[PDB]
């Protein structure tokens, strides 16, 4: 099973000049809950952005070109990256744009966290078909002295 996970600001903007500008804790503990002990997927452009590797996970990079750190897997396509997780239960693709693009065809879950942000962005989230999708979990949070907006975290399972 593929799974997608992302973080979306206003518009479906997710990223700007290769970064993450806002700084949910919440979020990203939410981020780590959900992906540890699992393979995650991403474009050489996130791994960039990431800067390590991210602990307690397989790291798969996709990238034309060859890769240049052996703490991770670099993969050349869509097939070799879902390949090199093995068989896993659950393989969870964490972006960028075109990563998510990509994999939005063959995922089965989205786990989306919606920010009440707005952000100038250059990267966004892919339009998917909203009847496609059935919301199985959706949970509301207030802004608080350690996240500065209001955001809502999803879970969407293909029907
Ligand atoms: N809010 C969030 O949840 C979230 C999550 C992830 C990322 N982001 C943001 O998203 C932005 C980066 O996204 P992006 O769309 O620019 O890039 P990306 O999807 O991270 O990376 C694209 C790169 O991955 C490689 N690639 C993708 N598909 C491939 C394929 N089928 N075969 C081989 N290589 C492939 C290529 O690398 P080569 O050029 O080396 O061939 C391509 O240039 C940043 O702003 C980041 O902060 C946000
Ligand atoms: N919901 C969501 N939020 C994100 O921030 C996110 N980020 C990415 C890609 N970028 C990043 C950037 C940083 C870390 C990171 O530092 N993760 C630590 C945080 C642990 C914690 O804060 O509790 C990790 O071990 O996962 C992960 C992914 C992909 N999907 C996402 N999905
Ligand atoms: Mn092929
Ligand atoms: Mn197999
Ligand atoms: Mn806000």
């Amino acid at each position: 099973m593929i799974s997608l996970i992302a973080a979306l600001a206003v518009d479906r903007v997710i990223g700007m000049e290769n970064a993450m500008p806002w700084n949910l804790p919440a979020d990203l503990a939410w981020f780590k809950r959900n992906t540890l002990n699992k393979p995650v997927i991403m474009g050489r452009h996130t791994w960039e952005s990431i800067g390590r590797p991210l602990p307690g996970r397989k790291n798969i990079i996709l990238s034309s070109q060859p890769g240049t750190d052996d703490r991770v897997t670099w993969v050349k396509s869509v097939d070799e990256a879902i390949a090199a997780c093995g068989d896993v239960p659950e393989i969870m693709v964490i972006g960028g744009g075109r990563v998510y693009e990509q994999f939005l065809p063959k995922a089965q879950k989205l786990y989306l966290t919606h920010i009440d942000a707005e952000v100038e962005g250059d990267t966004h989230f892919p339009d998917y078909e909203p009847d496609d999708w059935e919301s199985v979990f959706s949970e509301f949070h207030d802004a608080d002295a350690q996240n500065s907006h209001s955001y809502c975290f999803e879970i969407l399972e293909r029907r």
